């Protein structure tokens, strides 16, 4: 009985030389696991990964 | 029984040199898991990934 | 019986010279795990991972 | 009998020379781990990283 | 019988030439457990990790 | 018998030699054999000898 | 009989090497043998000897 | 009889050799082996003998 | 017989060997065995004698 | 018979060695070997005899 859930999340990354250059944004190069059972609202944002709101 | 689930998520990434440049947006490249079972609301947003609004 | 959970997240990582070059914004490169049963309000935010609001 | 948890996070990392600049803004390349049951009200703002408001 | 909790959280790390630099804003790269039942409150903010706010 | 009067040899020699060598991830399994990767200058004037071997770069021999 | 006058030789030399390596995760794996991954310079005049072996890099022999 | 008369030899000599190597994780795993990852220079007039060896860098031999 | 009149000779020598190494976790593992990642310089006249060895850099031999 | 008569001469030398090392992190780990990470200079004149090694540097012999 499982309800709003990430169970298994596996990652072998094995990277070189990896550069990252942002100006005034949002970047995202990683792992990310977000897990919810209830967001309720008006205009409400749930689970967002890299947004940018201007 | 299983609702609203992400059960097994296996990545094997062997980059190398790699580079990213963003300027005022979003830009994503890794691994992202979101699980959400119940979301209600009026201009909501629930789930987004590499998301820009102007 | 199990609601609002992330149960495993295995990562191995081998990076080797990563640079990361962040000007006014946000920049996220690792593990991030965010576990929520219930949020709920209007104009609410929850669970933003790399985000610019403006 | 499991709610609003993170159970078990494992990484390995072997970085190497990685360096991080940042003026004015968020930057994470670390583990995170936020687990919440219940958070309500409006405007509010639960499990963010990485996160810029202006 | 667990609700709102972090088990376990398990990190090996073995960086080497390691440096940040960061001019007026907020920079995490290590390890970071947050863990909470209830929280509410209007403009109201919970578990925020590299949180910028003007 | 050699005579030299006034004069500008070069017998047996490597001038003049550069290399720039840029890699990323350069790995090498090797079993039971032989790999070179390097540079390498060898000049000799005389090599004398039955059966000899001179300037032998990466080189396996199991003679039986 | 060798006999020079007046004269400028050069016999077995290397004059001038330049190498730039530049790696990153450079890794090597041998068992029972032989990797080379350096610079060598090797100058020799006379080797002489039956069976002889002069400048050898990277080298496996299992004569039997 | 060897008779040099105002003369300028260069015999068996490496002049000038020049390295710059940057690396980051290096790593070697040698077993029952012969790795070389350095700089060698080696200059010799004369070497004489049967079966002789002279300049190895990176020598396995097993010989039976 | 050997006769130097007013004459320079250089003879068996390395002048001039000038190197630069930048590392980050350079890490070795040898088991039985030889591994060199250093700077060597070997200069000889004259070396002579049957089943001589003269300047090896990394060098295994296990003869029966 | 070695006659020299206002002669300048340099016989086995090495003259000039420059080296820059940087490292962070560097670990040897050895078991029944040799490792050399130095840095060496070997200069000989005349080396005689049969069987005879000179200059060795990072050698393992188990001559049976």
């Amino acid at each position: 009985t499982k309800e709003g859930v990430v169970q298994g999340v596996a990652t072998v990354a094995e990277k070189t030389k990896e550069q990252v250059t942002n100006v005034g944004g949002a970047v995202v190069t990683g792992v990310t696991a977000v897990a919810q059972k209830t967001v309720e609202g008006a205009g409400s944002i749930a689970a967002a990964t890299g947004f940018v709101k201007k």
